[PDB]
């Protein structure tokens, strides 16, 4: 009855990382609420994920490319698509970096959002092929953006996950960390309160 | 006259529609009497490094004697000096999985820089790039104008505004993968946006 949780960490701050700190605190809170978790942990920061270019996009679509480096990336694309389809809970660390997600997290979506694999084109809108997967997004920010137009990370993550079928996303925000005194403490405290709510639905 | 910095980011190569419409936009400007000097960048081919811990530290001004790091520090210097000396920034940014192409985001990750293009002050960090507008070329396989699924638009407005580029125009080619003539109506629409936006010099 153990949950299958795929953990994607994309911060570059190493040990100092807050989205990764809040991911761990969120994981323990799930255990502290009676959940046995099976974790596949991917530090996207240190995996050197490949970038999507014209040759790689064709092998991901079908074309024969007997390049050792391109054959290896399609293998990585398949394993990542396999892990995501096999899990119950996708937990994404998405700190705001220059008003976008971190590049390595974007590279993951580039290798995981694939036609015939995670979605398929319908006469109307693409249909997702990932079934029964929840998404919880940790996202610490410098200033505060949730609600306003300058927040691009939030509507981005919703659209790209929904394209693949994950129409269940829940955000743990930690905005306002640039204000040295209260700002950091309040945003973290708000996230830790959001954590305690989200660590219950199992 | 106008100093233009054209940024191409599509991966389709010579079949790229954004690159075609970037050209169609620049020719229509010369038709309206605008003689541009161009710095041209196909970010697909320059293999821009990814933002990581040591590079960000070096880009922030820290002493980082690492060789490969120092080169990307120079790549940020040169990429910013072009932008600061420009009059018109033209961006090709088609929707790639509801974000922008990765090779574009890496340029922003190198051009959005503290004590260079933006400065933190009490309240919101203020911009440091003066005299620059922006025209974004963005084609999409589906209809995303005005919807929540469009993050390219609010991201580009936000990240260009962060460094001071406030006037940003958008040229859209929506629903290019429709059964009847979605590719046609989308391009013809963007061409109607070509003719309007090419005038203001
Ligand atoms: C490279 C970099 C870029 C950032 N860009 C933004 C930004 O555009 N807007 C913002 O509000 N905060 C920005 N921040 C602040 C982060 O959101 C904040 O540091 C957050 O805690 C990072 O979480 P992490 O340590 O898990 O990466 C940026 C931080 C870094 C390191
Ligand atoms: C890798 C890739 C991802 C794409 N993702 C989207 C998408 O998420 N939504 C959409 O409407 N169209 C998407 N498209 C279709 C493009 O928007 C369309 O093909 C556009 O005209 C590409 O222009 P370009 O040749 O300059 O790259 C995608 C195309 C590619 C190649
Ligand atoms: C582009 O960068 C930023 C953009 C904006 S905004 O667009 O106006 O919203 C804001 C409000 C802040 C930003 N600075 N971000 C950091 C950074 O660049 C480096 C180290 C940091 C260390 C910490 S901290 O954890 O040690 O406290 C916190 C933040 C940063
Ligand atoms: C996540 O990917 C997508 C999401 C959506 S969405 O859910 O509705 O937002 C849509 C509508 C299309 C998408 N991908 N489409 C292409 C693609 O994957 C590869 C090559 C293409 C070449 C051309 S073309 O210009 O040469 O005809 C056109 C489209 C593609």
């Amino acid at each position: 009855s153990m949950a299958n949780v795929l953990v994607l960490k994309s911060s570059i701050n190493g040990e100092t990382s807050l989205t990764n700190q809040l991911i761990n605190e969120f994981l323990a809170a799930r255990q502290a609420a009676g959940h046995g978790d099976r974790l596949i942990e991917h530090d996207l920061s240190a995996m050197a994920l490949p970038t999507l270019d014209r040759p790689l996009f064709a092998a991901l679509r079908g074309a024969v490319d007997p390049q050792p480096a391109i054959r290896e990336a399609v293998a990585l694309s398949d394993q990542l698509i396999a892990e995501l389809k096999a899990s119950d809970l996708l937990v994404i660390g998405a700190p705001m970096y220059n008003l976008n997600v971190p590049t390595d997290l974007k590279k993951w979506f580039d290798l995981v959002a694939r036609a015939r694999e995670t979605f398929r084109y319908t006469e109307s809108w693409p249909q997702g092929l990932v079934e029964g997967v929840r998404a919880v997004v940790v996202s610490s920010r410098g200033g505060i953006h949730q609600g306003e137009t300058t927040d691009a990370v939030t509507p981005y993550l919703r659209a790209v996950l929904g394209l693949m079928g994950i129409q269940e996303v829940e955000f743990i925000y930690a905005e306002g960390l640039d204000n040295r005194p209260h700002g950091r403490d309040a945003g973290i405290a708000s996230a830790r309160a959001q954590i305690a709510r989200l660590a219950v639905p199992a």
